[PDB]
């Protein structure tokens, strides 16, 4: 089992950022490495089709205790079911499924579609628009709407504010860095005010539509008849559309991949199928999970080596999305490579891999593609705007992925036949 040596690596995990874990299996002349990082603990880093299969095996991979405390603290928040496995995990997974319903994605696709299409004027009105901050804005409407939370207009930058600071709060892949008190407390604000309104649905003073994420988190009990209490409930409903906010990031790649690739815009127009396909190359292509942290119960045979019992192991995402064995050409922007794709639950993994209802797999992929697929349509064909000169660099070796600038643009005008 090949090594990249050292007492803890973490500092050079983030200075290389996406590549970190290509350029070490590149160097070491394996598919599979160990590495200490995150204050000495070893992490087996696996990858491809085989590493996404081995590392949902439930059998054999654990998740619990996992992710470092500081990410738990602000992205995902305490006892969130991110951090819990097995029986109580597979109950609470079921509630998170239960919203996604054919009618749910329905209506996220057309609240999506009508905000944008109501923000036009709005977009033509200013000198310029940083469409990373635009679209997390609108999409805080959306998600707080689809989550049956009713957030005052008055309210929605702060929020969306609070949001970013949040889904952002991974860049030190849980070390110390001097955003992280701030990180803290605009997850104290929202689970405050989550927590506010959970209390108040169950009072009934308030009354969230039957069938939204407000309503079926406040009403529901596990398996052994106990509801959440209400902080962990204000947590999980959190995630049930701070992630879908997060695609805020999504929006900002895709403006970037057709600005670059103007034949992606085209075809968006032309193609009902496309936009589907643009969507999922979006997902695909550019960097924002880089690897998820697991753990092995017992002795794993993988790859012509044995990974021991109690190692840590690490999902390596944008590796398996970027991998040449699965994509051809991995570094080039390609819808059409979707066209062929046989929805294999193990390489396309930019948001997990493996089974939604017995995995931790994000709840909100098609929530994420279906929002991407209005999106993008919208930018397309309803607006013409104008790309000025700016900073688009999207630096592989910097985690998080954005484009430095936020993606800006000029002289909105929407597009109207008047004849
Ligand atoms: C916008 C970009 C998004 C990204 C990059 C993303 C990524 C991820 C990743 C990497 C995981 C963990 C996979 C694993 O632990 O094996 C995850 C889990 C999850 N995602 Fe997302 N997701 C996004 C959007 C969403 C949306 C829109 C929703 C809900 C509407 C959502 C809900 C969740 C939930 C609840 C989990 C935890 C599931 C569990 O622990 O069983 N995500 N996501
Ligand atoms: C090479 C490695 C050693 C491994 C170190 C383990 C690092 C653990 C950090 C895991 C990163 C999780 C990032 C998840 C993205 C969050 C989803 C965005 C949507 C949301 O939840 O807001």
């Amino acid at each position: 089992l090949k090594r990249d040596k050292g007492l803890d690596n973490t500092l050079k995990v983030l200075k290389q950022g996406y590549l970190y874990t290509t350029n070490q299996r590149n160097r070491l002349n394996t598919s599979v490495f160990q590495t200490k990082a995150l204050g000495g603990k070893p992490f087996v880093v696996v990858t491809g089709k085989e590493g996404a299969e081995m590392f949902y095996n439930n059998d054999v991979v654990q998740r619990e205790g996992m992710l470092p405390k500081r990410i738990v603290n602000t992205l995902f928040g305490k006892g969130a079911i991110h951090t819990v496995d097995g029986k109580k995990h597979v109950d609470r997974k079921a509630l998170f499924m239960s919203l996604m319903t054919e009618g749910n994605l329905n209506y996220v696709r057309e609240l999506t579609r009508t905000l944008w299409h109501a923000n036009t004027q709005r977009m033509e009105s200013m000198d310029e628009v940083n469409i990373y901050r635009e679209s997390i804005v609108l999409l805080t409407k959306v998600g707080t709407r689809w989550a049956g939370v009713q957030a005052p207009p008055e309210d929605i930058e702060r929020i969306a504010t609070d949001m970013d600071i949040m889904i952002d709060s991974f860049r030190a892949l849980g070390g110390a860095f001097k955003g992280y008190k701030a990180s803290k407390e605009a997850r104290r604000r929202v689970e405050d005010w989550l927590e506010e309104q959970i209390i108040e649905t169950r009072k009934g003073n308030i009354h969230p539509p039957e069938g939204t994420a407000l309503y079926e988190f406040a009403h529901w009990e596990d398996y052994l008849g106990n509801p959440m209490d209400s902080r962990t409930c204000a947590i999980d409903l959190m995630n049930t559309f701070r992630p879908l906010i997060a695609i805020n990031r999504f929006v900002s790649f895709g403006l970037h991949a057709m600005n670059e690739n103007p034949i992606t815009r085209e075809k968006i127009k032309s193609e009902p199928d496309y936009a589907y396909k643009f969507a999922q190359e979006v997902r695909r292509y550019y960097p924002f999970v880089p690897f998820l942290p697991g753990k092995a119960k017992v002795d794993i045979d993988f790859q012509g080596v044995t990974i021991p019992a109690g190692v840590g192991l690490a999902l390596d995402v944008y590796g398996t999305t970027h991998d040449e064995s699965l994509w051809d050409d991995p570094n080039e922007f390609r819808p059409e490579r979707f066209e062929t794709w046989d929805g294999s639950p193990f390489d396309l993994i930019p948001q997990g891999g493996g089974d939604y209802w017995t995995n931790h797999r994000c709840a909100g992929e098609w929530i994420t593609v279906i929002i991407m697929e209005e999106t993008m349509k919208y930018f397309a064909e309803k607006i013409t705007y104008d790309v000025p000169e700016q900073d688009l660099e999207v630096d592989l070796n910097s985690i998080p992925g954005y484009v430095k600038s936020g993606f800006v643009i000029k002289n909105v005008r929407e597009v109207v036949d008047r004849t």
